[PDB]
């Protein structure tokens, strides 16, 4: 079975949503043929050389679960789009594009974050073409990281002072330039399954869902797709009248 996340949003403010993701990368992604991270792993994200421990603890527990023979994978978000390299090699997870067609057992599915379905938002793309122009990228890793984190800190609250959905003929343009019926895609924060046509034929588009309150995740097995929602942590079981 291959496994789909996204949207975890991990903080050291939320130590629960980290410890139901390392909960999950001790158990159940062990047993996976392949992880791919969707984007919005993380809340933030100013560049590799954050010392923020977090990062670190998150690096060498995906690393452990590539140490046990699965490979892991990374499409960027729109919150932690400058992971780099650096954290690659750290955690042994693989960059990839943000928009990718994998053969899972037979079907082509295509995998993306999802913002760029988001067009109805002309507001946060053009945010979103100015953070991915390469030299503004290059621009803002020089600062010096005391500077990187007061301008995150103060973009965040300020945009602080509601997720736009996706367009549905964005999403039947990248599904037929890609020639694919099955689409997987976070970011939009409404778990669901939704039927569409593609390429003359049925399509379906299967949206992760955020790590709120429970765990989400979508598990491809040649027999079927399952959209799953697990609790963070070990819910022990304990022990009403007739
Ligand atoms: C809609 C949306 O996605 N938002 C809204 C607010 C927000 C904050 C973050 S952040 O905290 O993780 N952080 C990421 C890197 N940022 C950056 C990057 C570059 Cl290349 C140039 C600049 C420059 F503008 F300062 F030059 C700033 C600083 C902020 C991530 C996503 C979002
Ligand atoms: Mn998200
Ligand atoms: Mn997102």
């Amino acid at each position: 079975a291959t496994l789909f996340i996204a949207d975890l949003h991990l903080q050291t403010e939320e130590p629960a949503i980290t410890a139901g993701f390392l909960r999950f990368l001790q158990g159940e992604a062990r047993q996976a043929d392949a992880l791919y991270i969707l984007g919005d792993l993380f809340e933030a994200w100013i560049g590799d050389d954050d010392p923020n421990p977090l990062h670190q603890q998150i690096a060498s527990a995906i690393k452990a679960v590539v140490d046990a023979g699965v490979p892991c994978y990374f499409i960027h978000g729109n919150r932690d789009f400058l992971v780099g390299q650096r954290f690659a090699r750290q955690s042994g997870m693989i960059l990839l594009a943000e928009e990718e067609r994998l053969d899972l057992y037979g079907r082509e599915v295509l995998i993306m974050h999802g913002d760029t379905l988001c067009t109805d938002d002309q507001g946060y793309l053009a945010f979103r073409a100015k953070v991915h122009t390469p030299w503004i990228q290059r621009l803002f890793l020089a600062l010096p990281l005391f500077i990187r984190h007061r301008i995150a800190a103060r973009m965040r609250a300020d945009s602080k002072a509601e997720i736009m959905d996706v367009n549905p003929q964005a999403v039947v343009d990248a599904m037929e330039r890609h020639h694919v019926q099955w689409l997987i895609h976070g970011h939009t924060h409404r778990p669901a399954v939704h039927e569409l046509q593609a390429n003359g034929q049925p399509a379906w588009r299967v949206v992760l869902g955020a790590w709120h309150s429970e765990g989400s995740m979508v598990k491809v097995t040649p027999d079927d797709v399952e959209l799953i929602h697990f609790p963070f942590l070990e819910e022990n079981l304990y022990f009403h009248h007739h």
